[PDB]
């Protein structure tokens, strides 16, 4: 039947689809298992940020075989990082002058929708949580996959606060905010380390 | 004789001369005959933040042959932003991850004085411009030369303002501004382009 799969355990699967419930309008940084959870949900407006860009083309087959719940859009974005390997990787740096499109230019979209609720399940991720954090006009819940006290996961606690954690799930309160201009160079390092 | 010189017309060297002579603080991109001028008079803290490791080395041999007036102190920093050719530019983007800190490691630096005046005229001038208006916590003159040069760089006056003409040198006086999350992407492009 080739349905995607939500590759996270059952706490984890459970504070996703909670926090989906709750939610209008969800923000994806990758695609898969989730966005089926979201597609399934009536009344959401789901976009997905994708840089697999076959992953992407599969996702986009499997929607159209099995369309969203009723009221609901859900929009696949492949968002081009150059060439991507076996596991959504780049191959190379190639297209590291793109990097930063990744975690950001979701953000302008045309007919921009506030969030609820933002997934961080993709690449960038310490970059995406940053790109929220300082993008958002009014608070969100941010759940952060393969979340851990690691150091570079957990500089995105100054701008984020400290997360609740559902096993590896980390579920944020953020709120508005300005960019700090001594963070730059943190924060451009954060949006092209994929 | 063996002089670094100042590669300026006359209108425009002499606008440089009285910035540097109403300022205390002076922070150059770029290193050469714009340093002496600051080196030769008195009083004034200057740091000049050069990309080219070979010349940063002869200015730094100059100003040992030839100290700075009375109560001036020079600082010539190398910012490695990987091997060099013409004009401090990059060979290759092999360190495209760090030339961010070209721009943006000064406002940072340890014994940090705020300047008076900045003098763009480095690699990265668009970056160093932005960086300015984006770090300062109190106006600044920014002098911007070869400003004509390009149209890319007019994107500078959103956040500089309008500048007064002296040539092909611009002059901006740089208020602090900040940062538009919708322009990160822009931005980031500005602080990894040479």
């Amino acid at each position: 039947q080739m349905r995607p799969e939500l590759t996270m355990p059952p706490a984890e699967a459970e504070a996703l689809r909670m926090a989906y419930e709750e939610a209008e309008v969800i923000l994806e940084y990758g695609s898969g298992g989730s966005t089926v959870v979201a597609a399934e949900l009536p009344g959401k407006h789901v976009t997905s940020v994708e840089s697999d860009r076959a992953w992407a083309r599969m996702m986009k087959a499997w929607l159209a075989a099995n369309p969203p719940a009723e009221g609901t859009e859900v929009n696949i974005v492949w968002t081009d990082i150059g060439p991507t390997g076996d596991w959504g990787h780049p191959v190379s740096d190639a297209k590291w002058r793109s990097y930063p499109d990744y975690p950001l230019a979701v953000w302008r979209t045309e007919g921009f929708r506030h969030p609820d609720v933002v997934l961080v399940d993709g690449r960038f991720r310490v970059g995406c949580a940053l790109a929220t954090a300082f993008s958002i006009t009014r608070p969100v819940t941010l759940l952060f996959d393969d979340y851990s006290q690691r150091r570079w996961q957990h500089q995105v606690e100054e701008f984020l606060g400290a997360p609740l954690m559902i096993g590896r799930l980390a579920a944020f309160q953020v709120e508005p905010q300005p960019i700090p201009p001594g963070s730059l160079m943190q924060l451009i390092r954060t949006m092209t380390s994929p």
